[PDB]
């Protein structure tokens, strides 16, 4: 249904908000999946990847979001489907789990995981929860990004989405209770328009060289 | 020699944090506004671009940063430069110069301007200050992202860096006080080698489809 693109500067200059999608387009398990891989490509903090992904598409599922997405429907209604990204507050106890891994994938010595995986953890243990929600925040920022890109790769266009009540999504779709801070949502789907050019500020404007 | 690259797939994944830079390889102010004016285009809430850079990469400003980074000290030396990231609490001051300016360049009718400028004011007014930085710390990290890719396309590479003395370097580097919100350090400049590879977790363990 949708363009493959490989060039790197169209896939960036031509990337817009996307409000209106094809309604007959839909994104497979696999493709989704293969999208959702190449996105967490993205560094984090001690490569905790703290990311946390909802792929609503289902009909009931598109139901019970959209009565949470505020003046956000046309996106919702329209779209492949609404990625919700969420910061997990209990990302470290992943750290384990990756560096074991990565040891067992042949790519980080077993000494080497045996020193610094108690080593960021008792960092970690001496963070404030505020400080680890903010880097938590950046990281999701981080892949979110990649994955707005990642979705034009695949043709496909979107529409990062802060319009939305954050403080019932998580029990809306049984998530627990307490662990997952909503970053936003992003729909995805077939561009049925181009959307609007937007302006940026000149560069002298917000840096400075020293 | 340093190479531009097109390849949107082989930009992204071969990204990895570069820790070690061609200490002769330096990147003009010329080039330098390019890559800032390609990583800008990214996406913010209401396009508030709250976004800001120092371009460290004076002999002086290099010494000036060196003590607040740690140990990240061979990222800062040999890099061509080292970019700091911050968010401007104050961001939304610019909304209207913002929004005048795609008036301006017949990007937006005034109507929809005129409409939305004072809409945009009325709901930020009753955002508290916990809540905006969260925002700005998201955007902070979307063009984050964008700026390492971008860099690739350059022939560049970059590790983002959170080990420094983020309450320290706004007033080392002259910038006005109790503003700025510290995201990250990010070194650029030319790779002598490829870094280590990393690992990420199955997608079916970070996603599930609703
Ligand atoms: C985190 C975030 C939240 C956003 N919230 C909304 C939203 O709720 N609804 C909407 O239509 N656009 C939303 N925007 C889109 C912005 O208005 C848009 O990115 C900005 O105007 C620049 O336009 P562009 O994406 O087409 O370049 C959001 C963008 C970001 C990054
Ligand atoms: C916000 C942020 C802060 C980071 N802090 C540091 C740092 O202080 N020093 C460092 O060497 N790497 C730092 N990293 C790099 C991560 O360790 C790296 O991204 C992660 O291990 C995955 O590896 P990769 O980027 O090569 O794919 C940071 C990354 C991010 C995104």
């Amino acid at each position: 249904t949708t363009q493959t693109a490989t060039d790197f500067m169209e896939i960036v200059k031509g990337r817009r908000s996307i409000r209106n999608y094809d309604t007959n387009v839909k994104i497979s398990k696999e493709e989704m999946t293969q999208i959702l891989e190449e996105a967490t490509l993205a560094p984090s903090s001690v490569n905790m990847q703290p990311w946390r992904f909802l792929v609503i598409d289902s009909e009931e599922g598109k139901a019970t979001l959209a009565p949470l997405a505020k003046f956000n429907q046309v996106q919702v209604e329209t779209s492949s489907a609404v990625i919700a990204v969420f910061g997990d507050m209990k990302a470290i106890d992943q750290l384990e789990n990756i560096y074991d891994t990565a040891v067992e994938k042949g790519l980080m010595p077993q000494e080497v995981r045996d020193r610094q995986v108690p080593a960021i953890q008792g960092m970690y243990e001496n963070v404030p929860a505020s400080a680890l929600k903010d880097s938590i925040l950046i990281d999701s920022g981080l892949v979110s990004m990649q994955l707005m890109l990642v979705a034009r790769a695949h043709g496909y266009d979107t529409n990062p989405i802060g319009g939305y009540e954050k403080d019932q999504i998580a029990e809306a779709f049984g998530m627990e209770k307490d662990r997952y801070v909503p970053v936003m949502l992003l729909s995805i789907g077939k561009a049925v328009d181009a959307g609007y050019p937007s302006v940026r500020l000149p560069i002298n404007d917000i840096a400075d060289w020293k």
